């Protein structure tokens, strides 16, 4: 048995190719993704949903976004910039960063591959729990733009987990293989992979000829995703509250939370029907917030951000010296591409051209890694 693991920034996912069909193994909690979270608490260490869920109670010893630190040096523009926004401690141990935590009363320090080895250990377990066998061999994916150092730090992060990493594979190639774009014959095809998750955005252009892949260019926005979209809604509703009820709820962390949470959920609903209702009882100072939102209004709150996504598309076409009519295939991954106006912009931008999207976008990377781990098996 060999697995494909999509090791992501916010979530990880693990799959196995069995009985001629891929299976996205579910966790001990029944979820097909597992947050890449690791908490340290007085008595135990927590990974996945257990860690995600006590992040309010222990925000200072609950680590996440370790993919943003992996393989980088302490002075990397990105280690520096992100550090400002993490409750936990990032520490310069001799030019290489470390996360230091409180864990059983003793303060311990951790390299990022140590912290990614824990997510990988858990994913290994998730599979071994499902398959009722030992799992060792894996494919683990990384973004196309990762360098040697960051590939090595990931590969090690697995070798530490007890994994036999058969291969490290680019996420947009994982998704290409998922869609069997690598079994098309004859002439070289150019493939654009649009990855829009919750917090990060990545465009990747690859050429594929005869099932041999090559990375042509990299683009993206490293702080754009579904979360910017929920914020647009939170502002629309906070204004709407102030209107009808002349109150400002925004300095009440809990009212805003109840609202955020209802906004992300409403957002998901708007990808499949044309409006979405919200009732939040006694939201602020005793007042009920009963409201509703159409898709068209949601689209308008985000109209600039939805378009803004086409720039990494252009900028990546630039750097790959390709005209948009030369793109043979478009592949959508990351759970935000489920938003229809986003698919509509992209289809219309690429002059009516179809989109490859039938595989679950959250899962497609892990799908292709598992398909591929099977061949290398
Ligand atoms: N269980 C679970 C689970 C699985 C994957 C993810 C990751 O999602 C990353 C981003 O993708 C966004 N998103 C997602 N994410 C997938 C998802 C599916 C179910 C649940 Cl309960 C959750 Cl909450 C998230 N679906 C969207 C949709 N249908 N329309 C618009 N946006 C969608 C989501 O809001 C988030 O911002 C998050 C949760």
């Amino acid at each position: 048995p060999a697995v494909g693991i999509d090791l992501g920034t916010t979530y990880s996912c693990v799959g196995v190719f069995q009985h001629g069909k891929v299976e996205i193994i579910a966790n001990d909690q029944g979820n097909r993704t597992t947050p890449s979270y690791v908490a340290f608490t007085d008595t135990e260490r927590l990974i996945g949903d257990a860690a995600k869920n006590q992040v309010a109670m222990n925000p200072t010893n609950t680590v996440f976004d370790a993919k943003r630190l992996i393989g980088r040096r302490f002075d990397d523009a990105v280690v520096q910039s992100d550090m400002k926004h993490w409750p936990f401690m990032v520490v310069n141990d001799a030019g290489r960063p470390k996360v230091q935590v409180e864990y059983k009363g003793e303060t311990k320090s951790f390299y990022p591959e140590e912290v990614s080895s824990m997510v990988l250990t858990k994913m290994k377990e998730i599979a071994e729990a499902y398959l009722g066998k030992t799992v060792t061999n894996a494919v683990v994916t990384v973004p196309a733009y990762f360098n040697d150092s960051q590939r090595q730090a990931t590969k090690d992060a697995g070798t530490i987990a007890g994994l036999n990493v058969l291969r490290i594979i680019n996420e947009p190639t994982a998704a290409a293989i998922a869609y069997g774009l690598d079994k098309k014959v004859g002439a070289e095809r150019n493939v654009l992979i649009f990855d829009l998750g919750g917090g990060t955005f990545d465009v990747s252009i690859l050429t594929i000829e005869d099932g041999i892949f090559e990375v042509k260019s990299t683009a993206g926005d490293t702080h754009l995703g579904g979360e910017d979209f929920d914020n647009r809604m939170v502002n629309h509703f906070i204004a709407e509250f102030k209107r009808k009820h002349k109150k400002d709820i925004s300095e009440n962390k809990r009212a805003v939370r109840r609202l955020r949470t209802a906004c992300e959920r409403a957002k998901r609903t708007l990808s499949s029907s044309t409006q979405a209702s919200i009732e939040i009882d006694s939201l602020y100072e005793g007042i009920d917030f009963y409201t509703s939102i159409t898709r068209a209004r949601f689209e308008e709150l985000n109209a600039d951000l939805f378009r803004g996504t086409l720039d990494p598309v252009e900028k990546a076409l630039r750097d790959a010296k390709l005209d948009k009519s030369q793109i043979h295939d478009i592949v959508l991954v990351g759970g935000s591409t489920r938003i229809p106006k986003i698919q509509k912009l992209l289809q219309d931008f690429f002059n009516g051209k179809e989109l490859n999207k039938s595989i679950n976008p959250d899962e497609a990377v892990a799908y292709g890694a598992a398909v591929q781990a099977a061949i290398l098996s």
